[PDB]
């Protein structure tokens, strides 16, 4: 493991941290539950980097670029057994890792709230899922599904929700698109409909689209980011284990160049990866505008790999095994440390807390938070809804941790194009914020009957895991009691509100 940026698999609890949630306060009963997980690991998303690098092996095997016979030999193995992994499982799909990070979430969602769902079972609460209408991010919400079902021995299966809108009406037909609360950073929906001019959700979308493309501190910021010598020199670094010098040096001074065509120049054809069928697999065959023209894409390319290679740890077996690992090891983990930075600033700027003076970026996940707050009401008013579980993606994760203020995701950059986000200024990272399968879950108890002092009934507590980690809600929250990580519903609506104001005494129990 390390430096895998938002590539970083789910880490699931171990038994001892599963064990040892905080029980509620004395009085209090589950009446609700709620979730948003992105979705779980994928494989490569095209005939891309394995692609591009493979056109590059090609060239150094002809031209005696490789450091020895034996480097050559494992460089074009580790490349051949991730394509071949990809096109067994079709390229962009969920690898088996992905199916059991979520296949675990929702047997632990069950075991968690037992008693939630025991009643629910006997009373006839019902459950909802949603989500993006993504492909992915569907089949990531059915294997949380199918590990919920097991864990309770199907005795929820007839307490589903049937959607107004399903994802799909085979495998997905439990799943109900909102890409208002789980795709609200894009006009154009998952499901080929767009959201509708005139409406909040167009305008949300809309507007941050606009900002991002034209905001003259972010595009400076890359630029510094991009230039940045220290990563151009761990790109060499890299490269230099498997690569003469003089091969590299044709590279950097445009020598060489690839293409991802079927000889690796730009006259060359479309190409498909060895084994795949064009017509079941479009993804399997790459654009031909993608392209290796100096250390630094050759180098990111790598990263990608063994980034993704974590990713397919199921897949990465047999007959088709890979070993980008090895060329992280000792010294070479710091230029790993060095290529998560890039890629997690990009992130971070676009889809985080970014620039300090804005919160164009993450204001976006508004209607998300939103709907974690008006479900509980709809709950409490007396709905049947004992839960609501949804899919999303990570530009779905990154603003909503921003505007929550989750850990990791409280600082943002100075306000300047030169002093930029860096590892040692920020807190912010992928492997953290957002990982694979990363999740945000809320648990509402309550208290039953009216407060005699009252004659009305006790405001309900709400207590947060992120990444199955218990957490805080952020500072300026005040919880029910002193050393409680549960809080009033009231305490939630104001100090989560862009005020962040604490009802103070008013919020304890
Ligand atoms: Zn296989
Ligand atoms: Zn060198």
């Amino acid at each position: 493991g390390r430096y895998y940026s938002s590539k970083q698999p789910y880490v699931a609890p171990n038994d001892a941290t599963a064990s040892s949630y905080s029980k509620a306060p004395k009085g209090y009963g589950p009446i609700y539950t709620e979730s948003m997980a992105r979705h779980g690991s994928r494989g490569l998303s095209s005939y891309k980097y394995d692609a591009l690098l493979m056109r590059m092996a090609e060239t150094a095997a002809r031209d005696g670029g490789f450091k020895s016979e034996a480097i050559k030999a494992e460089f074009v193995k580790n490349l051949s057994g991730i394509t071949a992994a990809n096109v067994e499982n079709g390229y962009g799909m969920l690898t088996g890792q992905g199916a059991q990070q979520h296949y675990g979430i929702g047997e632990r969602a069950y075991q968690r709230n037992r008693s939630l769902f025991d009643q629910a079972a006997a009373d006839g609460g019902t459950i909802a899922y949603q989500s993006s209408g993504e492909a992915r991010a569907t089949e990531s919400g059915e294997n949380f599904e199918k590990g919920f079902n097991e864990a309770s021995g199907g005795r929820l299966i007839g307490n589903v929700s049937a959607p107004t809108n399903p994802a799909d009406s085979g495998n997905g037909k439990d799943f109900q698109k909102n890409p208002d609360t789980l795709y609200f950073h894009k006009v154009q929906n998952p499901d080929g409909t767009s959201k509708v001019p005139g409406t909040k959700a167009y305008d949300i979308a809309n507007n941050y689209q606009n900002f991002v493309a034209n905001d003259a501190t972010i595009a400076g910021a890359e630029k510094t980011i991009g230039d940045n010598v220290d990563v151009k020199r761990a790109s060499h670094d890299l490269l230099s284990q498997i690569f003469t010098e003089e091969f590299l040096a044709k590279l950097e001074n445009g020598e060489y160049k690839w293409y991802n065509t079927t000889d690796g120049t730009k006259k060359g054809g479309k190409n498909c990866a060895p084994g795949a069928d064009a017509s079941k697999d479009p993804d399997a065959c790459g654009e031909v505008s993608k392209k290796i023209k100096s250390e630094y894409d050759a180098a990111m390319d790598l990263y990608n790999l063994y980034i993704i290679a974590a990713d397919m740890h199921n897949e990465n077996t047999g007959d088709h095994t890979f070993a980008f690992d090895q060329y992280f090891q000792g010294a070479y983990a710091d230029d790993a440390r060095m290529f998560a930075w890039a890629l997690d600033a990009e992130d971070f700027y676009e889809k985080g807390p970014s620039y300090a003076g804005q919160n164009e970026t993450y204001s976006i996940a508004q209607p998300l938070l939103d709907d974690f707050l008006n479900t509980i009401d709809a709950r409490v008013n007396g709905g049947s809804t004992v839960a609501t579980f949804r899919f999303a993606h990570a530009e779905t994760m990154m603003p909503f941790a921003a505007l929550l203020g989750l850990p990791g995701s409280t600082q943002q950059a100075p306000a300047s194009t030169t002093d930029v986000y860096t590892y040692g200024n920020n807190e912010w990272r992928g492997e953290s914020v957002t990982p694979m399968a990363a999740n945000v879950q809320w648990d509402v108890y309550a208290r039953k009957g009216e407060d005699p002092a009252t004659g009305q009934r006790y405001t309900p507590i709400v207590r947060m895991l992120y990444n199955e980690n218990e957490v805080p809600f952020r500072s300026e929250c005040t919880p029910v009691a002193d050393g409680s990580t549960w809080y009033k519903l009231t305490e939630l609506k104001s100090c989560l509100a862009a005020d962040h104001k604490t009802l103070g005494q008013d919020a304890r129990i």
